[PDB]
């Protein structure tokens, strides 16, 4: 079905977000904490 | 109905993300704020 | 169709996430180069 080739698109799409912002999260509190922390 | 289902689940998954992304842009321009201005 | 409305609102959603994202990135990867790098 072309309606589920599209939802199935998006499903893909979306997981690649759900890493990617779990990266900069971890990345962005890192610094911070790599700042904070010691000099 | 399944598909529907799936559409659902995608708009909870991507409304997720919309608060995500907002957060992590705000920390960041924040952080660098928190650079530029003072020492 | 309904869902189609549904489907496509998603992946108008999804690709703004896909800029954000990018941007995101950039900036702190960069924000990183700029300290690492040089003072």
């Amino acid at each position: 079905n072309i309606m589920y080739d599209m939802i199935s698109d998006l499903n893909e799409r979306s997981e690649d977000f759900e890493k990617r912002i779990v990266t900069l999260e971890t990345k962005l509190e890192t610094l911070i904490g790599s700042i904070h922390a010691l000099p």
